[PDB]
């Protein structure tokens, strides 16, 4: 792996609200946990409703054995995102809506890519 050339819990992670490459799916970053191997630091608030559903994500791939196919995981970030309301962060460069649509998207095909291993395991 890439990241074992690197190099600790509180490092490597994010403490600042992010809003780059909005709509480019591999290269998103929005909040500190929203976004393909982007996670906050330990104990660090989420910086929205959006960046709360990506927090919890994050840890549950974590808690599941880096498994990012892993069904619960990605199917409850697919009800969170749904049920995403209120004030986002000052400074925030994204659109809300149409970022946490880019994320569905790529939530959508993990839940089916998951399913799909299990069906035939
Ligand atoms: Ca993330």
């Amino acid at each position: 792996n890439i990241g074992d050339l690197l190099g600790a819990k509180d490092q490597g992670c994010s403490r600042t609200c992010e809003s780059q490459f909005c709509t480019i799916a591999p290269l998103l970053r929005y909040g500190k946990y929203c976004g393909i191997l982007y996670s906050g630091c330990p104990g660090e608030r989420p910086c929205d409703a959006l960046d709360a559903c990506c927090m919890v994500h994050d840890h549950c791939v974590d808690t599941h054995n880096d498994d990012y196919l892993n069904t619960m995981c990605n199917e409850n970030l697919l009800s969170c995102i749904d049920r995403v309301s209120g004030a986002t962060f000052p400074g925030n460069k994204c659109n809300v809506g149409q970022t946490a649509s880019v994320i569905r998207g790529v939530i959508e095909t993990a839940v089916f890519a998951g399913k799909i291993l299990h069906k035939r395991d």
